[PDB]
């Protein structure tokens, strides 16, 4: 199914070599701002995150007070929430540390969602 399954940590740790190290989290952010976006700006809003997040949560995620994220910030809010999704430790995350168990935080910056099957 491709586009619909380019969709989690499970698109950048299908390997479970051990974890996502930051290079694979970076690859999850770049994948996610692509498949999130139907107005075609990668600048990420109350109808991009349609049913994903409240318009109040939408203005949590961003740093520079747009009220919304960017192709810069679905690539940087991910990395700012990277260490925090792990309860411990330094610079690595297994799916147990991410995929809506223990890291259900950082999910909001890399899970996106699509419009289809
Ligand atoms: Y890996
Ligand atoms: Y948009
Ligand atoms: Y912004």
């Amino acid at each position: 199914p491709t586009t619909t399954t380019k969709v989690d940590i499970a698109a950048f740790d299908p390997d479970k070599d051990g974890t996502i190290d930051l290079k694979e989290a970076l690859a999850a952010g770049s994948a996610a701002f692509d498949k999130l976006d139907p107005d075609k700006d990668g600048t990420l809003d109350a109808k991009e995150l349609k049913g994903r997040v409240s318009e109040a949560d939408l203005k949590k995620l961003d740093p520079d007070n747009d009220g919304t994220l960017d192709k810069k910030e679905y690539l940087a809010a991910v990395e700012a929430q990277f260490k925090a999704a792990n309860p411990d430790n330094d610079g690595t995350i297994d799916a147990r540390e991410l995929a809506s168990p223990a890291g259900s935080a950082l999910v909001n910056l890399i899970r996106h969602h699509h419009h289809h099957h």
